[PDB]
RNA sequence: GGUUCUCCCCGAAAGCUAUUUAGGUAGCGCCUCGUGAAUUCAUCUCCGGGGGUAGAGCACUGUUUCGGCAAGGGGGUCAUC
């Protein structure tokens, strides 16, 4: 199928169009083809009448979509209410790694201006 | 501006329209003289009418207050935006 989340890539290897299967990535991907005992070598393009099982099957077991996105952003308002750094730093835009405000932190304030 | 004898009868208008016209003039309206015509015309009563003014009203068009108060709110305090 193209299961949850709309669309799969083709016209490229297994792995590679796994990676775009928002929540599966680089190791994730290949993980999934070592599960299912199949290749890389041959593309998505030709979708196995087994891996296509494995398709729901494996992305099922991990964290995926709509569910992760959820549970993510359910958080960043969690602390929120609690009046945790993490928390109000989110609402001015800033970061949480201790990074360069002095200079930087242009994809937390947006670029200069 | 002035415009000269007499008696008798009826008797206006200062409105409208147009005008290089607005103190002019023409037509009409209104007067007069004559000739036709009509229970024509006029009034009044009775009978039938359409009316949007006066008055009144506040649905509508606007405008005004005052209670409540569906919604908005300016405004303050607080948060996460």
């Amino acid at each position: 199928a193209r299961i949850a989340g709309i669309n799969i890539p083709d016209h490229k290897h297994a792995v590679i169009a796994l990676t775009s299967i928002y929540g599966v990535g680089k190791t994730r991907s290949k993980a999934i083809l070592a599960a299912a005992g199949i290749a890389e070598d041959v593309k998505i393009s030709e979708l196995s009448e087994g891996q296509i099982d494995t398709l729901r099957d494996e992305v099922a077991k991990f964290v995926v979509e709509g569910d992760l996105r959820r549970e993510i952003s359910m958080s960043i308002k969690r602390l929120m209410d609690l009046g945790c750094y993490r928390g109000l730093r989110h609402r001015r835009g800033l970061p949480v790694r201790g990074q360069r405000t002095k200079t930087n932190a242009r994809t937390r304030k947006g670029p200069r201006k």
